[PDB]
Parts: structure tokens; sequence; C-alpha cells
């Protein structure tokens, strides 16, 4: 029938064995189904070197005027790969820009398919986890202590006066390390209302984690300002879709989570969120099942994206015209995402029934037998899995492309 | 008949329900097979209260003395319980006098019946966690920024060199956090040990965790002294043994022992193995399977402990003469690592075979199907958990008693 009307989206394109695939998501899945007003932004590291990384602010300031964007996994440059492909300077992360541009909190949540065993037994629901991507450890200053000597860390305000000196230690024995670490209110609080957002969005219960029994003041300013920000501004839009929030101790935390069926939403600390983000990678199943998603404190502007990062392994299998089996299904998501909150922002019914159908298929599809090879992995084991076990990439985004044809003519009888 | 020749070993009795099951341990377990050479303290918050904690120097000297120590569990004391035993002072945590003063490491080990979930699938060896339990945010000056402002750091030598400044932030907007933190060489140096010695006393690989990655400084320094401590005087003793040692981030550390089936140590810093401990001892299933022994870098002095508390609702169970199903398992490989260390020291053959089968008398009684309440409820499921599935704490006693009479028969009827 006629195609749906999607609307303004950006788009961002990437590299490497993600960028073959989306081309392929957009020529197989978006495309024949959907018309869409694309603002484009290659984000390539080759078209980010010729800019010296300009389409990289351009591509997110576009998302801050169009609300929308869909993001391909990008290569971030290291000491290798600046003299991979000869880069001017060693540009800075694109995730990393795009996020202090739009000034929001990453969230990421594994696909379930009821055929694919996770390592945690009773993982039934998702547990989503967003994470604080600001400051503690990773704004930090550390050194090493070399002899006998006294560190102290101090306070003194703008104008100068009343100055405060908290004598952390005095090393009478030998040497040590010592380092100091901070926190902002503004990112805090931007921090919590994401939080809360996404909460409300997704209908499920939120948890806080930090471990103020020991550091009272420190994680207590966490605790207190998402209490305040929740009594203030979103307890009564919890309680009336009869979810809740509660500050949990990181121990406590990390155990319900390790002994709960899952389905909710689990705000974490930089350190803590970081340390996850593989870990329950893993517990689900494959990083080609885990997508993330920024949420701007306001809840306008989302930035979709998949969680895994270029697979640079099956890039280099396909350079030699070799057979690789890659998983696409969280790309799909980040665009099956997107199109969503697309949807909800244009009052979009078509679209909305576009995105969770595509998403559907894709679950469908694989939950009935069809799926890559580290889907079959999770089933059989890695050293069990044969041939005729998995579809290669281009065999899966065909069988998708079948299905998706199917169930949108069914959305005609 | 004749009993095994145990040797000299430091006792510390402790408080309510664990004082309650250690009194049978001994009674029924350990005395009737095995004559020891008994240094007793009673660490009970009592005879604490009544020596104010001079007690607990005593044991942990006593400990320090003769190299073998097993403990029972103990009450830390807080607010409610100097109310509720009229106390002098609050007095610190026993355990953390006795490892101040003996210098050591906690290693953390659950016990695996091959009948108990796992809320991990691949597990099938344990995951033997090494806490290095001094400093970082626990030893740390936290505070809130009230407004703009500098926060900065600085290290004042003491023999008069330049002082050395850096900037943590400069708060222009608002306020915020921050803190101050530190370790010290000699305490990561003891932590390496001990877990280098526990390494060769298991006969595991051993792996060190850190961010080094983002802390370079601060976790290098942990990564540079584990490397040059097993460099020096290590690496060929763990090459024998066929095991190694490596260095992991924290996410690949935590991400392996999520799709591992076990097989090694893993020692933490303060903060990883603190949020580790209780997640760990939920996924291997009961609390009561969780043995803890601390090793001295030496080597050569250990104190057995169970890694649970004096589970107090159970002991309130017992008090008014309800029927209680607490699970002994942790207590009794204390005593039976204390005298495998013990039977080590001593070249004690028959000590050594004794608290082996001992273990394997627990074992295979849970295998059996002869378990307390918790276990019943890892298989089962609490709510459908019914009387007849498992065995009360006495029960579970005698059955234990029972099967290993029956073990140390059969092995003298062999030869
Ligand atoms: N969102 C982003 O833009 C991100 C980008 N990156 C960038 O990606 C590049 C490659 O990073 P790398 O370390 O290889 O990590 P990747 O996430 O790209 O992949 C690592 C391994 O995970 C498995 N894997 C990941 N995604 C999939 C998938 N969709 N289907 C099947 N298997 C998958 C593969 O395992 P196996 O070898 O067993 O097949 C692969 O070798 C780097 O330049 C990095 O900077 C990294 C993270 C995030
Ligand atoms: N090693 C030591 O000396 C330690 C001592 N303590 C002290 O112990 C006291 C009580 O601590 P608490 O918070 O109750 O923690 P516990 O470890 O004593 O017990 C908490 C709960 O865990 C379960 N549990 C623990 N051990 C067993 C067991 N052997 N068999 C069956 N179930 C068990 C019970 O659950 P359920 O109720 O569901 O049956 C119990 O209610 C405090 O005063 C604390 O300071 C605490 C930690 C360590
Ligand atoms: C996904 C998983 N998370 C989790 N698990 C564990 N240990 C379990 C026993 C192993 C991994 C299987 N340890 C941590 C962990 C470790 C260090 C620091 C942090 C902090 F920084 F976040 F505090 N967390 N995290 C939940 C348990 C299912």
């Amino acid at each position: 029938s006629k195609k749906i009307s999607g609307g303004s989206v950006v788009e961002m394109q990437g590299d490497e064995m993600t960028r073959i695939i989306w081309e392929l998501i957009k020529e197989k899945l978006i495309f024949p189904y959907v018309e869409l007003d694309l603002h484009s932004y290659d984000l390539g590291i080759e078209n980010r070197d010729a800019t010296n990384d300009q389409v990289t602010k351009d591509a997110a300031e576009a998302i801050k005027k169009h609300n929308v964007g869909v993001k391909c996994a990008t290569i971030t440059p290291d000491e290798k790969r600046v003299e991979e492909f000869k880069l001017k300077q060693m540009w800075k992360s694109p995730n990393g820009t795009i996020r202090n541009i739009l000034g929001g909190t990453v969230f990421r949540e594994a696909i379930i398919c009821k055929n694919i065993p996770r390592l945690v037994s009773g993982w039934v629901k998702p547990i989503i986890i967003g994470h604080h991507a600001y400051g503690d450890q990773y704004r930090a200053t550390d050194f090493v202590v070399p002899g006998p000597g006294k560190v102290e860390i101090t306070y003194t305000p703008s104008d100068g006066t009343q100055k405060v000196t908290y004598l952390v230690h005095n090393f009478e024995e030998g040497g040590g390390v010592a380092m100091g670490m901070y926190n902002q209110d503004k990112s805090i609080e931007d921090f919590a209302h994401s939080s809360f957002q996404m909460a409300l969005s997704k209908g499920w219960p939120l948890y806080l984690s930090t471990k103020n029994t020991i550091l009272k003041k420190y994680d207590g300013r966490f605790k207190d300002i998402f209490q305040e920000i929740y009594d203030k501004q979103y307890k009564s839009q919890f309680e009336a879709q009869k979810i809740w929030y509660e500050h949990r101790l990181i121990d406590d935390m990390v155990a319900q989570a390790m002994k709960s069926e899952g389905g909710f939403i689990w705000a974490c600390k930089n350190y803590d969120g970081d340390v996850q983000s593989d870990s329950v990678a893993q517990g689900y199943g494959s990083l080609g099942m885990m997508t993330s998603v920024l949420v701007c404190p306001d809840g306008k502007t989302v930035e979709a994206e998949a969680a895994h990062g270029t697979v640079t392994r099956h890039y280099r299998m396909y350079q030699k015209g070799q057979e690789t089996s890659t998983n696409p299904i969280a790309s799909i998501f980040a665009w099956t995402r997107g199109l969503a909150h697309r949807a909800k922002l244009d009052n979009n019914k078509e679209l909305a029934f576009f995105a969770n159908a595509l998403e559907e298929v894709s679950i469908e599809t694989i939950e009935a037998g069809f799926m890559t090879k580290d889907l079959a992995a999770c089933i059989k084991g890695l050293p069990n899995v044969q041939r005729s076990d998995y579809l290669n990439t281009f065999e899966f985004m065909d069988k998708l492309g079948e299905n998706l044809k199917i169930k949108l003519a069914q959305a005609k009888l």
C-alpha cells in the first residue's frame, strides 16, 4: 500500500560492518515502507577526518533541532587507527561529542528472545541500565605518593575566604597513592531527570544505587537530588502508572538484580554502570542484542544506536570475500526506537504500528529458528555450532525482509 | 578409641545461633575424634564488654603465636545492641581488630553441592574472592561543595621538598561534591603476598582486577606492585603448579566471572570485593555455604570462619523454643580449614585425612537429600518448601554425626 509518512529523522552513517548492515536495513526494511524526511550526516571516519570532525557537531545540532536521531556504529580513533586511515588528529569519540552537546543519559537494554538462553536463568524481562557518564573516577586527579608526606584536599570559595582543608592522609611509612574526584549538581540533576523520564516512558520502576553508607556526603548528594526531583516533579506520575522509585545500596542492588526476573530501570553512577555494561551484555546473551538510547532531561530529544561497535573482525572477514554472520538486531532496534519516538512526537499511529511490527518481526524471526551465529552459539554452545544452525548476514537480512513484507501485507487483511 | 593428635589451635567462641551451632559442632564432629591443644577465648559480647575488648587482642596475639585460629561469628555492636546489652563503649568489630593485628587478607569461597542450583548457569567450581579491606572509598574525606570555588589536592613532603598542588575542579555554576582518598604501599604489598600465597595453597590461577585504564597512577600502583612481587618471588612457584597470575580490567573480570565455570582466585580492591560478596553468596546458593579464610603474607598463620553472621533471627526463634533450621556448613568448614592448615604445618597425615573426610561427609550428606531449610528453598523455591523437605538444626547435626561415624569406621575397617 502507500508509504507511511515518517517525518524529520537525523540519520548518521557509520563505519565498516555496521555500515554495511545499516545500508541493508535502509534498503530492505525502512525505505520500502516509510517515506522519511532524512537529514543524513556521514559520520564515517573518512568524512569525519576530511571535515575535521565538524560533521559530528552538525549532526548533534541537527538532533537538537529535530528531536530524534538514529546512529550507526562509528570508529573511535586510537593510536593504531590514526596510522590505519592516516588521520590528522586523534578525533574524540563521536558518541561523546553528541552526548556532551545533547546533555543526555545513555540507557542500555537487551532484546529478549524466548529461545535464546541467558547466563542468568531467571531473567525474563530486560534490565535497562542508565549510565551517568560524567565525573567521578573518569574526571579524577590521581597521583603516586612517592614518600612520607601530607596529602590534603581543600575547598576554596570563589571570593577567597574561609577555605576548608580536609586531611586525606599523613604518610609516615613509605608511600602509596592518592586521588581527588568530584561531581556536579547540574549533571546529577540531568541524570535524575533522564532516568525518571525513561522510567515513565518504559512504564517500569526506577532504582538508584549508591554507597551512601560509606560516602555519606558524596553519594548522599545523589540520593538527595534524586529524591527531591522525584517528590517534587514525578511522584504522582509514577503512582498513577503504578510504578515507583527507590534508592538502593549497590550491594543489595547487584544482589537483587542477580536474583530478580528483570523489568526495571537501574540508574548507576559512572563506575558502576561502566562496570556493568559488558557484564549485563554477557548475561543476556550476545552484544548484537543490546541497544542504547540517549534520552535528554527534557524527554523530547532521543538518540538511538546499537550498543556494540563496528564489529571489526567481521568486516576484516568481509573484505576478503569470506562468509560473515553479523547480528543486525541492535541496529534495527535503533531504527525502531527512533521511529517510535518520532511517532510519539508526531501523533503518528501508522509509524508506531510500523516500528512495533518491525520489532515483532525481528523477534519472531529469531524465535522461529532463523538467527545469526552468535544466537546459535547461545543455544548450542560455540564448539557445537554447525553451518546449518545459522544464516549469514545477507541471508538473515533477506529473511527479515520477507517476514516484514508478509506482516505488513497482513496489515491490510 | 584413640583420638587423633591435633596440635595447638586457637578457638574463638561467638554469639547467639552460631554459638549454639559451634558447641554442637565441637561436641558431635570434632572432639569425639580429635584431641586438640585448644587455646580458647570467649569473644562473646558479654565477655568482650567485661574485659573492654582485651580478649580480642589476646586472641589475635594467640593466633599470631600458634598460626591457626577458628572463629565463631561475633556480634559487631551498633546503636541497638549497646542498649540491648548495656555496653560501656561501642566496641569495634572483632574481625577488624584481628585482621589489623594479623595484617592478612580475607578470602571468601562458597561450598558447592551438585544438587543445589546456582543462579549463574555454568558455575561448577568456586570463585574465591580476596578482599583488600583498607583505604579507598572506605577511608575517604567526602564533602558537599555548597557553591563556586576551587577544589584542589596537595601533597606536602615531610622532608622539606617542594609542595605539589593539583586542580581537582573549579566550580563556576552551583556546587556539587568532592572527595579525597588514598592507599598505602605496604598494605597493597601484604594484599599481593596473601593473594599469591592463597593461590599457591589452592592450586588455582590468580586474577587482579583494576581500572588502571582510567586511574593510570592510582590503580597502576596496584598493577605494578603485584607484577613486581610476582616476578620476584612467585613466578616459578606458580609455573611449577601449572597456574598463572594475570591483571585484568574490572569490566573483563566481571564478564569473565559471568561466563566462567569457576576455579580461580579473584583479588579485588575494597569497593569491588565488598560489592561482590553478597551477590556471590546469592549466586552460589545460601549464605550458610560461604566460608572465609584470613591469610597472612607469610603464609604461615590462617584464621578460618563463617562468612555469614550470628543469624540473629534464628537465635530469637531458638530463645522462644521454636524450631529452627540453621545451616552449619560454613562453621564446620571453618573448623576443617583450620585443621587442614594445622595438619599442613605439622605434616599431620591423619589430621589432614580427618578434615577432608569431614568436608566430604558434609557435601555427601547434603547431596543425599538431607539439608536445612535454605538449601531446600534453593531446590524447591521458598513458597514450595514443606516441612518434609528439610531437617531442623539438631536433626541435621545428628545426621552429619551419624554419617561421619560411618565414614571413619569404614576408613579404619578398610585398613
Ligand atoms: N556505538 C559506537 O559507535 C561504538 C563503537 N565502537 C568502535 O567499534 C570498533 C570495533 O570495536 P570492538 O572492540 O571490535 O567491539 P565490537 O562491539 O565491534 O565487537 C567485538 C566483538 O563482539 C562480537 N559482536 C559485537 N557486535 C556484534 C554483532 N552485531 N554481531 C555479532 N557479533 C558481534 C564479535 O565477536 P566475535 O569475534 O566472537 O565474532 C566482535 O568481534 C572500534 O573502533 C570501537 O571504537 C565501540 C563501541 C561503541
Ligand atoms: N563474621 C562475623 O563475625 C559477622 C558477624 N555479623 C553480625 O551478626 C549479627 C547478625 O547479622 P545479620 O544481619 O542477621 O546477618 P546473618 O548473616 O547473621 O543472617 C542474615 C540472614 O541470612 C540467612 N542466613 C545467614 N546465615 C545462615 C545460616 N547459617 N543458615 C541459614 N540461614 C542463614 C538468614 O536468612 P532468613 O531470615 O531468610 O532465614 C538470616 O536471617 C549482627 O550483629 C552482625 O554484626 C555480621 C556479619 C559478619
Ligand atoms: C550483571 C551482574 N552485575 C555484577 N555482578 C557482579 N558479580 C557477579 C556474582 C558475577 C558477574 C557474575 N559484580 C558486579 C560488580 C563488580 C564490581 C563492581 C561493581 C559496581 F561497580 F557496579 F559496583 N559491580 N556486578 C548482576 C549480578 C547479575
